[PDB]
């Protein structure tokens, strides 16, 4: 899709405005408007000058503007905005060598994709991701130098609708399911498409949730852990690996999976804790994979045990051969999570890592003398960045990772990790006030 | 001080009610008490049958009843009682063999005592420590399933009544100072004892401070961080080791400092993260303890620094020559965390091991460079468990600690920990609910 | 009706959505909404892969997932639903051998009706059910650790656009009467079917009456005894066997009914506390089966009495002539309960069972000498699931119920009866507060 079809479309529509769009390191989603008579031929090859400061972790003070360039191809009308709006996803460039910004999440996995078809492993990648969100009538949340608070107050019109704008939107949606035994925790599945066009369609779909949700009175959350006892948000990612349009994860090894899959899954269980500090970037991330009942929390492999982080769905067809990670969460950045479980597969399949035997075995049901000897998941964001300090290499094979990225990356994870490590918790005084 | 003088005193004083009290592996002080007509010469060889199941981490289901033996010179009247009552602390004692309770906290302390005589390393060990409160005029704390909250509402007269009262009952008080910059923080400081003495009296200590205040409509706590940004709460422990009436403490070296005193900060410098599980023992500990500013987080020993986790206090006398170690905070218990930091020292002293040099430094202020370098105590409770769960010898040392006892207090803690860590907090909504 | 219809009616009615419904164990109604699009021929031959792990008593955490196999016959536009939806129940199967599942209600209900047809006894059987139900213009209820409440504040417009939707939906309707003396009871009768159609038709009763009285700002509920002193909520059930076009239960015995059904109501008799754990299966069931007044609680038959609790309607007709049990409750699960009633009477039958002699008496008007006598269904839950416990035999006859499934559904409804068992209620404090 080309920018000629793009102004086609202003004119059609009769678009006043075109919402150039980026995500910056946390995830979150930054954006300018400009009037639909200033996109011309031309600002499809110079993009427009922006000031790379104000966001976390990206250019300093000193060092000046980046440049939005936007991919045509991902330009879609905004159902929301009262006066017809274009958005169109944009990447961030250096403005001397118009190259992809180092610390651009988008471009990172751009680079992650053009590594991986470098390599000659594999001609592309399909990710399906499953983010589940906690619908809720009302909450009020805040934390003064006096206390904390939080209070929570608890349909098929909002998902159904919410579908309905997701295809709007340019998303295939495939089933709308409520969870039977979670109070307001509703998943929207849609089809497998490649990292960055799966991630785009992440970010559109956080979007559209967000805003059907406060029109419908309502508040959606992607946090993992919005309440005590019920279960989690979690985002499980389906990867599978395609060259000149067959599976390389077709086999015939365990549940009809192929070596090369084996050792993708060796390289996940390998690095599963520096991946773990960008799949799981959030310490509430880490009140879901909690040592013991219900956490995907056990780094092994099988088709039947469901305590295994990484599961291998059956399917009657070849053509369908994939394994799914549990553990990511949807308060992930897509770019940078889909970005580090590719970069510790291809590493699993570059050096041959075996992942070792199916556990077709019951986790958590195992005595904790052998609960304590399986990999784990990391235990807490320190130790999950600590880890990605210790094992950046993986992350920097073909220059997709810059050390630079990887530390600004962390500094800012820090420094919200540390908020939340200081502040008194409630629960605390529960427990020790009297004591 | 006999059981003579005892029911002379209940004679003398009109006492109407005795009230048996001893304190749990958490802390806390339970008690029972009997009319003052059951305390006959013949109690206090038998003791009261008390059953031993009620309480946590003590005997189970089917190991039965346990005795409570007062210890009579430890008698005083209750001020706060209408009806005229007589405190007696007493030992938990074993019904069949009558000795000492392997999870008694008193008993411990009591034991840990008698090895110290026993060594010959020196005849009695002197504790000052100085726990300070929060004084507050309302708190309303709460958790439900759909959310948690805390709210914190903010003078001479409280801790001058506190100190007449604490004189009441047998504590020599030597100052009553507010804490300059922080509301609320107060500190009274008492003359230093034995350790099983000063650890009775922290007991009176903290049950005359928690009484006063809410005689006067106010709340004190000892919790080591009850408000965010202000400096915690701490307990600072003076140790001084005494033989046939001179320190040991006193010599030529570092700040007039002897051999066996650097040998004894080098014992407490290399266990300190085991003790952190016994002197730091609440997640709340660690909020006071965090990597960074005003922290007595740093493992080394100076005169000068105040960042040094263990002081050595400058006395123009050496009659009075001890270290001041800063770590430990009021929620301690305060028989099994003057245990570990002996047992620590004289595992130090044994083993001649060497605390290194002095830290005449600026830390905090050092680049983090070299603040990753020194040792530091623990980051987290898990991590203080998990280290006391491996280095359990030191305080194995002439059977003072139990390895089932050791065992017992860390599951304890652990349930605890574990209910902190799945509950969802305040802050992590306002930093990744939008997220 | 077949799966080319069903892809016509999408075409024709515009339909956006496609919800499957399914019954767990418990009678629930879960579904899966999946896109119109999504729904192609091939739909109709593999189902949608489902997660068999949240339903409770279904397969568990290492069994994985189940199959929803749609049933095109079912199909009908949802009334409710802004965004034109079309309901099709499906059943649950097994992946591999893609068979009825075992502890599936729909599955057991149609394997009822296969062995039905198997035995030779009768060609099919008719079920006429008569829910009744209460509507409230208001409720609230609740139950925490320091305290319980329920409170309920209690028209033809409401039952009259109520028959309008189940006719609709496909119901044929047939009254529509409010119960005299009973505040808020209303009852809508309905034409009799085939078993499995029939428990289709009673889901879609519910479902239709729940939303209707929500619409209305009413509250409806088919709880067995939602008020006190006033009369309790059932579900009679009419049944007759048909071979060829002919009943069975026309005969010329007693009010004109056949050997055959003096047979199927021995065999009900005999059994009729391992099926009440079936069709009453709540705990508050058996507040309107308290022995003593008005309840349909003696087991024996009668055309004139109506104490017993099987009653043979007189009809001017040999073409309709059926048996009417009276004690089944509306918060049954239909399949499960109707599977029951059948298989014991089939048993019945099979066996020779002779009922005895008609009760054309005046029972609860007898001397309590002879109302202990007679049979009596389950005096409460924990009786009927040890009573189910012990009689499995007669409904494993054909494999229709399996040992596993009985013993999931008995577990599931100990865990129920267990909270209502254990949690304190206000009529015990005002009759042994102050004892």
């Amino acid at each position: 899709m080309s920018a000629e079809h793009v102004l086609t479309m202003l004119n059609e529509h009769e678009v006043k405005f075109v919402d150039l769009r980026f995500t910056d390191t946390k995830g979150k989603e930054q954006h300018v408007t400009i009037p639909a008579h200033q996109v011309n031929a031309e600002f499809f090859e110079e993009g427009k000058m922006f000031d790379g400061s104000s966001i976390g972790g990206w250019k300093g003070i000193n060092e000046s503007d980046m440049v939005l360039m936007p991919d045509a191809s991902t330009a879609v009308i905004d159902p929301f905005f009262a006066d017809s709006t274009l958005i169109i996803r944009c990447d961030i460039l250096e403005p001397g060598t118009l190259q992809g910004y180092d610390r651009d999440p988008r471009s990172i996995a751009k680079r992650a994709e053009d590594y991986l078809r470098s390599t000659g492993i594999a001609d592309t990648v399909l990710f399906g991701p499953e983010p589940e969100f906690f619908l809720f009538d009302d909450i009020r949340f805040g934390s003064s130098i006096s206390g904390s608070h939080v209070a929570i107050d608890d349909a098929q019109d909002i998902r159904s609708e919410m579908c309905l704008v997701m295809e709007q939107m340019g998303l295939v949606v495939e089933a709308h399911h409520h969870e039977v035994a979670t109070a307001g925790q509703n998943e929207v599945a849609t089809r497998f498409n490649t990292m960055t066009k799966k991630a785009d369609e992440i970010q559109i779909y956080k979007y559209v949730v967000h805003n059907v949700a406060h029109r419908f009175g309502k508040t959606a959350t992607f946090m993992p852990k919005p309440m005590f006892g019920d279960n989690g948000s979690g985002m499980h990612c389906h990867m599978s690996l395609s060259k000149n349009g067959v599976n390389l994860f077709a086999g015939d090894k365990y549940a009809g999976l192929s070596e090369q899959a084996l050792y993708y899954i060796g390289g996940v269980i390998k690095h599963a804790k520096a991946i773990n500090a960008l799949a799981n970037p959030t310490t509430n991330s880490y009140k879901r994979l909690v040592p013991g009942y219900e956490a995907p929390v056990m780094l092994a492999y099988s088709a039947r045990n469901r305590s295994a982080s990484i599961r291998i769905p059956v399917v009657s067809s070849p053509k369908a051969r994939r394994i799914e990670v549990r553990f990511p969460d949807p308060a992930a950045n897509p770019y940078l999570c889909f970005a580090a479980l590719l970069m510790a597969g291809l590493d699993g399949i570059k050096n041959k890592i075996h992942p070792g035997e199916a556990m077709d075995k019951n986790l958590f049901d195992l005595p904790p003398e052998e609960a304590k000897e399986i990999p784990q998941v990391a235990g807490s964001l320190e130790e999950a960045l600590n880890e990605l300090d210790l094992d950046r290499e993986f992350l920097k094979a073909g220059g997709v990772f810059t050390d630079e990225a990887i530390d600004a990356y962390i500094a800012l994870r820090r420094e919200e990790d540390d908020r939340v490590r200081m502040t008194p918790h409630p629960v605390e005084f529960e427990l020790y006030y009297s004591v």
